[PDB]
DNA sequence: AAGGGTCCTAGGACCCT
DNA sequence: AAGGGTCCTAGGACCCT
């Protein structure tokens, strides 16, 4: 019944990508653009103030030495994501993608299968790799320290094969549950990894100062919860399960007031091949002719360019469009006509756009 | 890439299975009631007057000696329903069902078989078992022809292995799609079989009369239509496409205005094990309290008991409400907890209810 | 005052760089 | 003027007795 979960995060993921791809970018403070956005930045820049989704003006003030290149199109994100994927699939099949830079891997069965294979004494000597969250103590003869501690060296050949492998540096968080592991994974951020011991569970949640940094909390929520007066992980925790049910849904109440004492029983999901491709651009306020056809052409090409590296076939396509002051899309079928290129997609995306400062293009309902 | 499909299609469904239980309905007028409606009837009481969907009180002055049975608990249709599809999936595995009285099966496989097991001689002693629309004539040397033959013998077994099993009668059109064989089953209706040769399919198109005859057009895109001034098979089948496209959407206009043409490509889909379970009932207005939990109570045991039959595990509950004068719902997931009952899941309920002629609730999302 | 089914759509919530 | 992802929800279209 007891799980152990991994969690894994990469660092700094598209400057580290970059920065392997161009060497001179080490040591350099590197910021990686995308519009008027520094998404992100290596640890050098860091250092120096540049923080995530500041404004290239306000980072290039804080270090007029940045170093930026551009990160706008995926492509080779995308592709480092999936060879990251797919190397830990290679130790546990069922591995769950968050994001581009984010993976977990339910470790349960492997810690057990090794464990099988120790006898007796050596069990006295399983040892932590990595830290252990609020240096709490080891009990040997605890049987979730010891499997905890045997995903804690699984999760150390983890980050050793990425590096091995594939160049890259990343956190890794060892814990019972996803929302713990992943919790845990930041706690020592640079290329470290830590576990988490049961007792130290409410150490960690309490450690948050406000409850959107519970995954699964997020901008709405939060605010709502504030407009109740909850505040801190111990409000959430003890405020009226009835009234938060009433003020936010039986579905999001319960799960978010779980969540706030650590608990979650979500399975590791294995991810498999994307459910949808999309390409994005933004513009501001860019573009306010049927001439935004020229716009949907690029998108599809990638797209379609795409679909066929895939290999799959999509079944439905939908343009999103952003009016400048909330989204809006239409979606509909792709005749199969098609689906076995250019003309006819850009036609059926423009009776699209008809029927209605960013537009973008997804294909889903692959098969 | 020629298919032969097959449409099954009982006779009088309820009211057979009525009759069946209780032989003495035979020959009597019958007709099977829900409220105020008789929602079918056997062939004795359709002679005397009376229809489908015809209130109770139009109904027995057309026929007073009309004996009315009440089939609003659906358990003993539903069981039925089910040992149809099973007995069809004996011949082909991919059958797909459309209501409770109708299934799909492509016998394209099965047609290919049977013909590779022949040898050149008894070719040309193909015979039709049943009608051939339209009085049209055989080509032996056609392999169309030879291939929906085949088709129509198989649907003779599969309407005899159904009497002869199930004691239920009904019909079969054996035609190119879905949509050629559903429109040709019911040429001859009481219990026998129609086979469709490509030749007379622009005749039984263009033999109907409004366009909601056409599976796929219904009451909201019929009345569209016509307020385009389409009114005909012909008048749809020549009709603006880009007109259609703009007014309907282009998901709708292409697919519709491709079944005007006796065209459609969609294939026989296995059906299966139900995606969803649900219970409804209605009232003229006799709830206004939130004391319609009781009326919530029996809707779950009901769906509680087919759970545990059915075996999977529903992950959604729904509750679905028409206010008194276009239905309202309100759905969350099951709590873990229960998912391995009836006092959590009616609080569920209840508070979905207070978050909003008819109550219903309904599982689905089953594992 | 039928009693069920199917799948699609547009939007919104969450997650990450 | 980021550029992507995931899944859920409420409603609506269709089909049948
Ligand atoms: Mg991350
Ligand atoms: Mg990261
Ligand atoms: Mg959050
Ligand atoms: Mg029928
Ligand atoms: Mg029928
Ligand atoms: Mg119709």
């Amino acid at each position: 019944s007891s799980r152990v979960i991994v969690h894994v995060d990469l660092d700094c993921f598209y400057a580290q990508v970059e920065m392997i791809s161009n060497p001179e970018l080490k040591d350099k403070p590197l910021g990686v653009q995308q519009k008027y956005l520094v998404v992100t930045c290596n640890y050098e820049a860091r250092k120096l103030g540049v923080k995530k989704l500041m404004n290239v003006r306000d980072a290039k003030e804080k270090c007029p030495q940045l170093v930026l290149v551009n990160g706008e199109d995926l492509t080779r994100y995308r592709e480092m994501s999936y060879k990251v994927t797919e190397l830990l699939e290679e130790f546990s099949p069922v591995v769950e993608r968050l994001g581009f830079d984010e993976n977990f891997v339910d470790l349960t069965e492997m810690v057990e299968k090794r464990l099988q294979q120790l006898q007796s004494d050596e069990l006295s000597a399983v040892t932590v790799s990595g830290h252990v969250y609020n240096n709490q103590s080891i009990n040997l003869l605890d049987v979730l320290h010891i499997r905890l501690l045997v995903g804690s060296q699984i999760a150390a050949e983890m980050r050793e094969a990425m590096y091995n492998q594939l160049g890259l540096t990343g956190c890794a968080g060892v814990a019972s549950n996803k929302l713990l592991a992943k919790l845990v994974s930041g706690v020592f951020k640079p290329n470290q990894q830590t576990v988490l011991l049961p007792e130290s569970c409410q150490h960690l949640i309490h450690s948050l100062n406000h409850i959107k940094e519970i995954p699964g909390i997020g901008y709405k929520t939060a605010k709502c919860l504030e407009a109740l007066g909850i505040n801190s992980v111990r409000d959430l925790q003890t405020f009226s399960p009835k009234i938060l049910e009433k003020e936010l849904g039986i579905s999001v109440a319960q799960r978010i007031q779980k969540l706030s004492f650590g608990e979650d029983n979500s399975p590791v999901i294995l991810s498999g091949p994307p459910q949808s491709f999309s390409e994005e651009d933004s513009f501001k306020k860019c573009s306010s002719e049927v001439e935004a056809k020229n716009k949907i052409e690029e998108l599809l090409a990638s797209l379609l360019n795409r679909v066929c590296q895939d290999g799959r076939k999509p079944h439905t396509v939908r343009l999103i469009i952003r009016r400048y002051s909330g989204r809006e899309s239409r979606q509909c079928p792709i005749p199969s006509h098609v689906i076995q290129v250019m003309t006819p997609m850009v036609d059926i995306l423009m009776k699209l756009f008809r029927n209605m400062t960013l537009l973008s293009v997804c294909f889903c309902n692959l098969k």
